[PDB]
RNA sequence: CUGCGUGAGCGGGGGUGGAGGGGCGAUAUGUGCAGAUCUUGGUAGCAGUAACAAGGAAAUGAUUUGCGCUGGACGAGG
């Protein structure tokens, strides 16, 4: 496994159409935001909250509400509670490709 | 809580209560309740059950984006 923190940004593919199945045709794009921070926190075993960039917002509702789009490449980055400060949040945020082809998990 | 009476009922003790209450003889009665699909008021079980609501999202939301189709005027009525 990897589970990854302390002042790092990494890179990762999330495929949607495989966390999304199980859920009825009318309802994936409407839960696709929820069901996408549910295995970010399952990826690196956290119990933070996750925080959406409007961009990445933008992008999962780009085909309409009745079909969600297949992959979706992020940069995932830990840093501060801008409504606490004691407690840290996961900033999520999106990368833009024309290949899902031989992309692997990054870290810088 | 306790004594007496075959019984209908009648006494005493300790708390509570804060102003009146009885015995005996004759007399006047709107004079004794378990029931009437009784009258009026209060309360259980059923049961946290049936039914109804939870409208697409973005730490923030005068900004960004997703969906629905009545929209604007005169009279009656308010």
């Amino acid at each position: 496994w990897s589970k990854i923190e302390e002042n790092q940004t990494v890179e990762m593919t999330v495929n949607l159409r495989r966390i999304c199945s199980r859920l009825p045709w009318t309802k994936k794009a409407s839960k696709v935001v929820r069901m996408l921070k549910r295995e970010i926190q399952k990826h690196f075993r956290e119990e933070i909250g996750v925080v959406v960039t409007n961009d990445l917002n933008n992008f999962l509702y780009s085909r309409g509400i009745k079909k969600i789009p297949n992959k979706v490449r992020v940069r995932v980055t830990k840093e501060t509670s801008l409504k606490n400060a004691e407690e840290n949040v996961l900033k999520t945020d999106l990368v833009v490709v024309g290949s899902f082809k031989n992309l692997k998990e990054v870290i810088v």
